[PDB]
């Protein structure tokens, strides 16, 4: 509740925040979904201005063909930030940012869920593809 | 089978859950496609055998509550359990951890499953 | 985005041999299938060595003519039963409290991973399924 959004975005606005809370600075992509999909780079583009904003340097707007932000949590599988070697004590804190991250990825599968196809009572999509 | 649906008739109340649980506000249960009703617990509803819903009373079907819907809903943010600096573990513990957040996964899955489905 | 642990190679003839780069936690969390009239599922220790660490000696030869046209694999953690359990001690090890944290690092990402595989965003809706029935055209 809820990792996944879209703002909306008009030039001249730049500075849009994180709900959530992200645990690693490269956690959150942001990708101007715009007519077609963009992914945006750390240091060029956007910076996080205070934690939990995320600046833009470019401030895009329509005109240039894109709506909109969509900033999730990619939450890597390969990157696990926690690594138990040979003593090298256990802290509480470290067992509990191995259960804190894990958790992060099973409610990323949470807002996977409202970005399929969806049920109206079905999508416009433009395609469907390989049968 | 983490969610299922229980239509039944009216005045009955002794459902038996599976799923199985950690912790009781973790069940949250419905009332039907009149309506998306969320009744809540001690208003409502105990459990009675850690295992029955044992409902509250009646309401089935009547009320165009044609009928209900319990489910698992585990929080991820609330986590059951924060280890601290020991305060020491126990066995039950370190499982439960890994235990919770694999139910979040076994709950993610099954709710896109319901749409276009796999098989 | 993106599928990490669902993969389906182009099978392309007589070729015995594909890599597999996620990071499957035993042997038999591997699921390998085939594609393109079937779901065949093929067992291990008989029809395919698993040829390397990362790599599935396909034993032989398949497709497609004769009748599969990819091969696919895809990691199956078993959900319930855990791979290392704690007990009381039974002293805890760094190997213990990885695998432990592995295996549900795997089934989280396994859900969110199979979630995209139904039908979902190409980086517009994929897969290769038959989309069974939907039963009238308005």
């Amino acid at each position: 509740i809820k990792t996944v959004l879209t703002y909306q975005l008009d030039g001249s606005n730049r500075d849009f925040n994180i709900p959530f809370e992200y645990l690693a600075r490269k956690f959150v992509v942001v990708t101007l979904i715009g007519v077609d999909r963009k992914v945006l780079t750390i240091n060029t583009d956007y910076r996080f201005a205070t934690r939990t904003t995320i600046s833009l340097t470019k401030a895009w707007g329509p005109a240039d063909g894109y709506t909109t932000i969509e900033l999730r949590r990619v939450t890597s599988t390969t990157d696990r930030l926690v690594d138990f070697t040979d003593g090298s004590i256990l802290r509480a804190y470290d067992l509990n940012v191995a259960q804190i991250q894990t958790m992060h990825v099973a409610e990323e599968a949470r807002d996977l869920t409202t970005d399929t196809i969806g049920v109206n009572n079905l999508d416009a999509r433009g395609r469907r593809i390989v049968n």
